[PDB]
């Protein structure tokens, strides 16, 4: 039961299921994989694809006779499996030399390299057929006040973020940019913590309709945020380019735990949201087993991810068709907040007593809104316990 | 020492000093303040202004000969003491009608009778010189998921503050509006949640110049962001309208602290950051003295929000002054962050073998940021304590 | 399916069912409920008892004559119900004269009034049948550093607890004691904040085996604490002596949601470990119906802590009866983990190679936990998936 | 000004000025320091002594004949220096083997390993001359629900703890145990994760004299507690064998940073009650230099922790000396909390008619608290702004 077929599109990044195990406190626990075997093994548990960071498939530093057979040796794997790579990102974290940013580093030179490496991984991401193009800025942020003029570093991610747009428009490419909020870790702020900053970010870019967000489950509960109300959010601007699905137990450091830990109901309002609104992009795991495990507990959490979607998925649909949760869904008036509040127009408005002199403030303050025998209905769904 | 002038725009809302100690478990230590009362002791204290709520002046539910006699005793007290009013709001969260929403309850009778409360006080704040008419909407939100469709909400807030400012531009009225986020408190979850949500949703309104936001330093705190760095993006944005100072220690219920209190350092970096970029508005205290306080302590917390301003504006000044902070400053490039990426364009970035074949990530990587030294010359000017 | 039953031990509070609804900005939404007419209510549901502060029952400032009739008609109810009284508790919140608490505030004379309050509501609770008497500390904190000695606070603390353990001994009452942390709200911080803090303070009291801890979900999750981990710890120091049951969705306000609402999973792992321990006191819900419902609503949301704690067992019990979770509960090394250590003794250990010079630490290391299949198992039994 | 003296007692972790800056998405930045190097650059800032994790000092699996090289290099930059050694701790978290904890590990075969490990360090510890012996178990906690059973780990952690007190007593060591509690990280939840929660554990260790705790500043910030408030329980408790002092910014990832960042106003309150109680064990910073930084921002930056700590040293006892201030407080009743509620005994209170029917609680309630004129002037000492 609850088999991942390709129509669901799950993807996992190669860093994911490859994530050897070393912590703030810890050594590696895992081997390192080869990206064909994770490509192998994803494609047997019914994922439909990968994503990469540069560096995940080319070591740095590569010669481009190595970068060649690093690809080339993929390529392979992907056409034995018949696995997709949707997305890809730049690795803008790891290396020293991003201690302080990529784009928004205070040395105009880290910057300016910063740049030429996404553009490197742009080509080749269009190569292999992916349609988004993650930006996590990771290491864009402080540890203290005085290190980072907030202002002057916005001015600089926005021209990084439109060269990018000008480069791939020069080069008829039809690739997409998903910016991906983080609040904190590793630095101690990050720049465009939430989905709401980075929305408002790209409302500012000189060709706004080329980025979208890359929201991350349990980023946004790193700072207490409700996930399914920002990506309704993202969804009502037209946003949701790539989702990032996990689980977070809480404010604390981001745990990447598989999709469905953590916050089981967020995940079932998610998954509601995801397909009532008919989101067609990946369903893209980020998350890291965890480092007790050894490989075949990576698998089994991998294909967790997966199960637990489909879980949810089967839970949210019989919800929605159930005839007494639509019942509910009246008693609490959801239909009526569907319908405009004032299609008649604003001189109407003012001049109908009932919105004033004549509205009896009493009689409506004493109806019940019946929320929580509806969300009762959604818990009975959600165990599957109707009865 | 310390002494607050008309200059510096401080300004009090009627709730704040008049606060009667009423909290979820307790009933309230004060009695009721007449807002003349108020009025008289902030002047006292060298305030320049004050703000209100519809009902903090005019009690729910007033006969017409009611509603000008409470605001001809409040004109005469302002005309008494020099005291202005350069913002007002509505109370869409206090009466039970309420208990949903205003512009977002899912019964459509209480949108419309909302728009019609806001659109009275609206006229009456012109009246009265203000110049920004806020909106926190404390009431919308939900704490079920079942409860509230976030995109249909979404399309009812922004159908509400389109018609605010189809009313303004009719009347020819010069007043603009500012939002106030918080993410939670009273409802489970509150709809557009920190400044980056608001500040998305204000760029897709009819008239998104009519729109800015009003952030409150206690409601970034609860969901754990940096609150300095939210007003940074406010300013970029050109929307930063109001501003709202208080304290909060750390992520929990809404403090409501005298400004200060709470996160001291960030306060500093807040008051640097306003005063560096020439903000103009008034300096705002929505803060609430503790219902352990007599009348006494509510005007010294009151004052203590002034004086605590004066003093981080003395110790910010005089960092940025520093010969020995500039020189620091200098040390971790934040001249550089402040300079173009490439204004050479695209063309010459790509072209440019010193951004990538030949930079030496290396040497790049070993260059120190001197950033904990240039940290604690700031701690030493806030404490005062240099040598 | 999944109803209440008397040996269930289902408990409510008078002051969560009969909650009105006033919040930190909005007036009462629900008229006020006879006791009487909630505990025909709560009964009709399957409820086995309820519980009381003094001033629930009997209005503050009562006369003899009035306390007489209230009590009268309460007991009444009871009788005529068949529903029990299991635990009792003093508001030492509520009334201004508490706003620096009441055990441990400034003014002794207030510490002295708070003390005989108790001790007048005690004799009420033996005589209503209660087991336990519980303490919620709630104004006994402070907002700024200055205004509380901790230490002589707890001094303040412990002396009250021990007056009132010298009270019920010297009276041959069989009641004991049960406080119940909270680390914040309506205190900026309260004494006392987590089950851990109050079980270190027990061990201080005169006469420890008094006293034990009431534990609420929601207060140790405002920590962002493992609350099924801290319930491990009182059942381990046989100090459960009652508990709270509701919901919380994060670090935030106290929400007191229902139960099973919020941390649905944490919700699973506590049902597990009561049943697993067989606790043996009441399943006392501390909840607050939202304001948003009318009294049907209330009712409603009163039914589905009952029903969500039974789907809950439900589960945890096939969970843990399943042979395959038994096979990896073995897999995962539980068994081993509830092996002594060193049962041979510390010369024994010192002496053994096998712990030291012959351990293969690399081979140990290699071995996987298997924990995430556990959980996967553990995940698909909670929604009824197994399969 | 503000210059470090051996009597200060400041010590630091090899680990901390030695961190080479690798974090969660980060390679180092900084090469190793010798132990050797760090050892005379703390003593030319004025450091007392150092700390050590076995394996900071010991590489891993070292031969006895390295083992030896290593410790006799240590002691002569001691002497050399006249650094001291006042404490040491195993790392029972960096080795895959203890990946699912050291003490409470599933597997018996790894706790007798970490039992081992741990006596080999004490028997150096001692030979050093440190008088505490500090134990953080990073690693004793879980991710999931089913991995760890709590009450069975607890048995495990006490058994352990009470070989350990078994093992000193027979060698006749004066050493004392210091359990560092940490609520989350690396683990998703650690085991004993608050002071509280620490000290409640040691009450039921066989011999609860030879234990103490060793809170860190950052560790309980990480649950938003009050860490003076908790560092008070302790000492209350007569357990507070040694402190970590460094600084967090709110609720996230363990930042540990540098003393006096982070809750500026919480280590004012700290060092206030460091130095009223006559703390009179050394001041540890357990903090890491941002990996922005070369050798000479680590350096500026541990000099900076000893900085901060002499600055609020200087405000906090001029705060308490100051006779405005003692005014305030008897205003705020401080004298009356430390006197007893009822020394007169429990009849004296019950027969008290001043306690009961003749206490006039509205005169009572009637008096504010005067706690806001105490904390502006607690402010206006800590920043140097009286007058
Ligand atoms: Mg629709
Ligand atoms: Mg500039
Ligand atoms: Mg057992
Ligand atoms: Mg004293
Ligand atoms: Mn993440
Ligand atoms: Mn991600
Ligand atoms: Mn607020
Ligand atoms: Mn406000
Ligand atoms: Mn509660
Ligand atoms: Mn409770
Ligand atoms: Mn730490
Ligand atoms: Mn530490
Ligand atoms: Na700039
Ligand atoms: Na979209
Ligand atoms: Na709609
Ligand atoms: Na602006
Ligand atoms: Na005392
Ligand atoms: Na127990
Ligand atoms: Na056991
Ligand atoms: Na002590």
């Amino acid at each position: 039961n609850y088999a991942p077929t390709p129509v669901d599109r799950f993807t996992f990044g190669l860093w994911t299921v490859g994530w050897q195990g070393r912590d703030p406190f810890g050594d590696a626990t895992r081997r390192a994989l080869d990206p064909v075997e994770s490509v192998r093994r994803l494609a047997e548990l019914g994922a439909h694809g990968v994503t990469f960071h540069d560096d995940d498939l080319i070591p740095f530093g590569s010669s481009d006779s190595e970068r060649e057979e690093h690809v080339k040796r993929f390529r392979q794997a992907l056409d034995d499996t018949g696995m997709k790579v949707p997305m890809a990102t730049t690795n803008l974290f790891t290396h020293p030399v991003f201690k302080d940013g990529g784009f928004t580093a205070n040395d105009r030179d880290v910057r300016r390299y910063a740049l030429r490496k996404t553009i490197r991984n742009i080509d080749l991401a269009v190569e292999l057929g992916a349609e988004t193009y993650v930006a996590w800025g990771g290491r864009e942020g402080a540890e203290s006040g005085g290190a980072k003029d907030v202002r002057d570093a916005l001015d600089r991610m926005k021209e990084a973020f439109d060269l990018l747009g000008e480069y791939v428009t020069s080069q008829g490419y039809d690739i997409r940019f998903a910016i991906e909020p983080k609040p904190n870790q590793p630095r101690g702020d990050i720049l465009l913590p939430t989905v709401g900053h980075a929305l408002a970010f790209i409302e500012r870019l000189e060709r706004p309709e080329l980025y979208g967000v890359n929201p991350e489950v349990g980023h946004e509960q790193m700072a207490g945020l409700n996930f399914p109300h920002g990506i309704a959010q993202a969804l009502w601007a037209g946003k949701l380019f790539h989702i990032d699905l996990n689980g977070q137990n809480g404010i604390k450091y981001d745990q990447d735990l598989r999709f469905g830990a953590g916050d089981l109901r967020a995940a079932f309002w998610l998954v509601d949201l995801l397909e009532s609104a008919g989101y067609s992009g990946p369903r893209h795991f980020d998350f890291k087993p965890p480092r007790t495990e050894d490989f075949d507990g990576v698998w089994a959490s991998a294909a967790g991810c997966m199960r637990n979607y489909l879980i949810l998925k089967e839970r949210a649909a019989a919800f929605r068709a159930d005839p007494e949760v639509q019942e509910a869904l009246r008693a609490s008036r959801l239909d009526e907040l569907a319908r405009p509040t004032a299609a008649d127009g604003l001189q109407a408005l003012l001049d109908d007593r009932s919105a004033f002199e004549e509205f009896d403030v009493d009689a409506a303050a004493a109806r019940g809104m019946a929320f929580e025998r509806l969300d009762q209905l959604a818990m009975d769904h959600l165990l599957g316990a109707r009865g």
